[PDB]
Order: C-alpha cells, then sequence, then structure tokens
C-alpha cells in the first residue's frame, strides 16, 4: 500500500522546558512544558511524556511504536506528535491540551455543561474517528479518558497508539478478539454514554467477567436522564450484535450535527441556557510570544 511519508521531528532537550507534573502512573510521568525552537521567537505549550526513569530495551520499543502512530496522523480532532527527544530514556512531545481529558472535565464541570457542548463533542469525536477510518487505523481503546480537551469547544482523540477495557469493548472483541472500525463504533457509543451521564462508570459494580453474558442476553447501558429517545437510539444502534447494522462514523457526524443545530430538542438539561464554560473571554490565556502548536508549522 501507500508509503508513509510522515516526518519524525527530533527535538533538542535544551529547546524545551518542564514546568510541572500533569500526571504520574504506570506509563511514567507526563509534564506540562514549553517548547522554544532555535531562534523562532515562539513559545509552544507542550506536554512531555517519559518512561518513568529506568531504561529497559523493551520499554523504549513500546514508546517508539506510539511515536510512529502519533506522527503518522494529521487531523483537527486527532492528537498528533510534535516530536521526540533522544535522551537516555526517550521523551514524547505533543501539543498541550490545558483542560485535560474529557472524562475528568465532565465530572468536574457537570454543573456548566450544556446540550450544545455535549453534542458538539459527539460530532468532534466522530470526525476524528472518521479520519482514523479514512487512514485505515483502528483505535482499539476509544473512551472518554482517551479524548483530550484543547479548549472546552475543541476536543481531540488520543491513545490510538495502542494499535483490557472490556466495558468499552464490542462483542466480537470480547469473544473473538475482532477489532474493526465497527467495533470502535460500539466503544464510541459507550464514550457518548460517559458524556451524557457526566462521567458515570459503565456497568458500575458489575464485574468484568459478567459483561459477555449481559451483552449476549441483550442487556445494555441505561438511558441517561438528559437523553431523549433520539440520542439514546443512536447509542443503542452502536451496541448491536451485527457490526454492519451499527452506524458508520460519517453517519454519526451527520446525526449529531443535525441535533447540534437545535441542542435543547435532543438533550434536556435543567439549568441549560444559564450555563457557560471557559471560552476566549477575560482570562482564557512568561506568556509573551506564546503560540499554539496548531498555528506553528515550519
Ligand atoms: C495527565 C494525563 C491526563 O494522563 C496521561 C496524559 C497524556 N499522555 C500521553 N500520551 N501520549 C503522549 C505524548 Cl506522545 C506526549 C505527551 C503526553 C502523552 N497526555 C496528556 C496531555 C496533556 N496535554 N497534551 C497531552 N495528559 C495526560
Amino acid at each position: 500500500e501507500a508509503p508513509n511519508q510522515a516526518l519524525l521531528r527530533i527535538l533538542k532537550e535544551t529547546e524545551f522546558k518542564k514546568i510541572k507534573v500533569l500526571g504520574s502512573g504506570a506509563f511514567g510521568t507526563v509534564y506540562k512544558g514549553l517548547w522554544i525552537p532555535e531562534g523562532e521567537k515562539v513559545k509552544i505549550p507542550v506536554a512531555i511524556k517519559e518512561l518513568r526513569e529506568a531504561t529497559s530495551p523493551k520499554a523504549n520499543k513500546e514508546i517508539l511504536d506510539e511515536a510512529y502512530v502519533m506522527a503518522s496522523v494529521d487531523n483537527p480532532h486527532v492528537c498528533r506528535l510534535l516530536g521526540i527527544c533522544l535522551t537516555s530514556t526517550v521523551q514524547l512531545i505533543m501539543q498541550l491540551m490545558p483542560f485535560g481529558c474529557l472524562l475528568d472535565y465532565v465530572r468536574e464541570h457537570k454543573d456548566n455543561i450544556g446540550s450544545q457542548y455535549l453534542l458538539n463533542w459527539c460530532v468532534q469525536i466522530a470526525k476524528g474517528m472518521n479520519y482514523l477510518e479514512d487512514r485505515r487505523l483502528v483505535h482499539r481503546d476509544l473512551a472518554a479518558r482517551n479524548v483530550l480537551v484543547k479548549t472546552p469547544q475543541h476536543v481531540k482523540i488520543t491513545d490510538f497508539g495502542r494499535a483490557v477495557p472490556i466495558k468499552w469493548m464490542a462483542l466480537e472483541s470480547i469473544l473473538h478478539r475482532i477489532y474493526t472500525h465497527q467495533s470502535d463504533v460500539w466503544s464510541y457509543g459507550v464514550t457518548v454514554w460517559e458524556l451524557m451521564t457526566f462521567g458515570s462508570k459503565p456497568y458500575d459494580g458489575i464485574p468484568a467477567s459478567e459483561i459477555s453474558s449481559i451483552l449476549e442476553k441483550g442487556e445494555r447501558l441505561p438511558q441517561p436522564p438528559i437523553c431523549t429517545i433520539d440520542v439514546y437510539m443512536i447509542m443503542v444502534k452502536c451496541w448491536m450484535i451485527d457490526a454492519d447494522s451499527r452506524p458508520k462514523f460519517r453517519e454519526l457526524i451527520i446525526e449529531f450535527s443535525k441535533m447540534a443545530r437545535d441542542p435543547q430538542r435532543y438533550l434536556v438539561i435543567q439549568g441549560d441556557e444559564r450555563m457557560h464554560l471557559p471560552s476566549p473571554t477575560d482570562s482564557n490565556f512568561d506568556m509573551d510570544d506564546v503560540v499554539d502548536a496548531d498555528e506553528y508549522l515550519i
């Protein structure tokens, strides 16, 4: 097939500064930083990832496989790699998404998330997913935790650089380890459910081993209180046994876009209209010569 002509950018350690830790886990440590190129008179807000501390040959392999996938994509609703740093332990550089992941965002800002935002996010996620489809790239781990927030009005898919989350998996994935663009549609349905419930845990309390039987019986995730039969029907469609019967991401873009034009007709949120999230007003944004990675291209 088509040669992958993507450019792998190597960044000098002296060109970027680590400000603070955003998160620390099994993957290692993620830092909030600033990338100051050569003498370009620009300061790019970045996120720097590093393999904890130790350097084992197999760990570097796994982080370079992520760099490969991340550098191979370019879409407004998909997270991209800015570059790699070849220190003792390899470092991944990517654009800073100041509001963190969507799952934490909806849990922490539920009292100000209106129907417009929820529906716009659904369009945005489907658009990224449709790009991943056009590029023949299957996510395998789509969930609200794997959707980063640039601005509350702009979200981007991440962690597709995996190519077990049973409660987000399609039936063919659990039983036969089948991962397709249609199995990502099921995971998308669970992601929408996560947003609509304002970050609730799917099948909370129920063990992972029982999920297979629950799904095979015909039981699915409940109708979120704010969901009209219109939105919920779409979620239900994503959770069908027949993968070809499930909607396509281009169908999901259209359907959610139709709904986003009259958001109060499709999502009933009490207190909606009087709700507002941080937007480019007063204090949305050193801080001199700062430019976003989306506007900086060499
Ligand atoms: C702390 C939290 C929310 O958890 C983990 C993680 C993460 N993981 C990454 N995955 N891939 C990355 C690359 Cl290539 C570079 C830098 C970070 C990552 N990335 C971010 C992030 C923030 N702004 N932009 C990316 N945030 C998080």
